[PDB]
């Protein structure tokens, strides 16, 4: 039922110490927008994972020019402060839906209207911790030879292959995607 090359591929050099379930996304990515707002891929995968398996989500730079680097640093700020749930949707909608986020100051404004004080954002933005988080996201992308998003990796060894699943129907696609992660997570 689950064959290498159909629902998933296998990295030739597995990534030592990778997060068990690792998602890569970009706020510029249209498929990542639907994974968040329509398909809820992340919460559907989470419903089917075994006990205690942690899910990690990293932002990538190669979409959207110099604003893409700023969005990776902003996602680092969100992870450092734990405000992902308050900024994920306003950032997606400001980048892709309204296209009113076009600069670092527009990103900042999203965090402030979500309740993060400007002095707290500026401190985090310039911290060593966020510097380390930016480098961490870029290293994981390089370590899996990432070329596009959305992408999801299981135990640093298996890469989901959504174009090898049924993409004609949204509910079947979500169930095949989440069941593949569950199968691979038990390996
Ligand atoms: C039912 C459905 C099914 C879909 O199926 C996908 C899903 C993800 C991908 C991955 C992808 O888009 N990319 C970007 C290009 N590159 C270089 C990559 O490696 C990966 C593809 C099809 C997408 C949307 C919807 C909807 N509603």
């Amino acid at each position: 039922q689950y064959e290498d090359g159909k629902q998933y591929t296998t990295l030739e050099k597995p990534v030592a110490g990778a997060p068990q379930v690792l998602e890569f996304f970009s706020f510029f990515c249209p498929h990542c927008y639907q994974f968040e707002e329509v398909l809820h891929i992340s919460d559907n995968v989470k419903k089917k994972l075994p006990e205690g398996v942690k899910m990690t989500k990293y932002h990538v730079n190669f979409m959207g020019g110099d604003l893409g680097k700023d969005l990776t640093q902003a996602w680092a700020v969100a992870m450092a402060l734990g405000v992902e749930d308050k900024v994920t949707v306003p950032l997606f909608e400001g980048v892709q839906k309204t296209q009113t986020i076009r600069s670092a100051s527009d990103i900042r404004d999203v965090f402030i209207n979500a309740g993060i004080k400007g002095e707290e954002y500026d401190a985090a933005w310039n911290s060593f911790v966020v510097k380390s988080l930016v480098a961490q996201q870029e290293k994981a992308a390089a370590d899996v030879q990432l070329r596009g998003v959305p992408a999801m990796f299981v135990n640093g060894k298996y890469q989901l292959n959504p174009q090898g699943m049924d993409t004609s129907n949204m509910d079947v696609f979500v169930q095949q995607y989440a069941d593949t992660v569950k199968y691979l997570s038990e390996k």
